[PDB]
């Protein structure tokens, strides 16, 4: 068995697609639209659905806002360079909440940012 | 780059661990405690963190309830036997919101359930 995807509702489909693909480096794996239930989907990831877990972006026709709540935490992604990513994100529809830096009591470099919908994302970095 | 994990806040750590492991077939990959900030973490998944995305469960000491909100969708997992999983879940602290059956307009068997904290989970009976 395996983790297939994490589904998040977004206020603007293309807006989210752009962020995940152009800013985070994922690829648009597939999209679909359902007239009966009035929604469109976009699957984004760093590999094919058959190979990895991805993110399912759900757009409900005419719904541009949701309540984030306090239960949902975040999604964590690995990055080659957290500082660079942070910069790219802050200038491309996102928001940096926790600047790139080692975790207290550790050496692992991390950062926290938000996507265009406010969803939290954790960046974890993989002799200058 | 890769998807590391999805973090969810839970009202009872062990209860959650029990569900994901004993009911969903996941394994307890690792745990940690943070006395300073008063929280405990647990990582559960189907394989090593190094190779795949997992789930991170967070328990904040003394916090047994959160506000789910309307943004967060769910997590979809592949299942060996959807029907069987529903039963196990049914009689093991969970709720079956969508009985196992072929998807609308398809044949692929799917189901929907809720974990102990109300999180929605989609079960999908799914080079070489």
């Amino acid at each position: 068995m395996r983790l297939l995807h994490t589904m998040l509702r977004v206020g603007d489909l293309q807006r989210s697609i752009d962020f995940y693909t152009k800013v985070l480096g994922m690829k648009l794996l597939r999209t679909s639209e359902n007239p009966e239930y009035k929604y469109s989907l976009a699957f984004v990831g760093y590999g094919p659905e058959t190979e990895e877990a991805v993110i399912e972006l759900t757009y409900n026709w005419g719904v541009d806002k949701y309540e984030l709540g306090t239960a949902y935490g975040h999604i964590a992604l690995s990055v080659d360079n957290a500082a660079e990513a942070c910069e790219k994100i802050r200038q491309n529809g996102g928001n940096v909440t926790r600047e790139a830096g080692p975790v207290k009591g550790g050496t692992t470099v991390i950062a926290f940012v938000e996507d265009p919908d406010g969803y939290k994302i954790e960046l974890i970095e993989e002799g200058n």
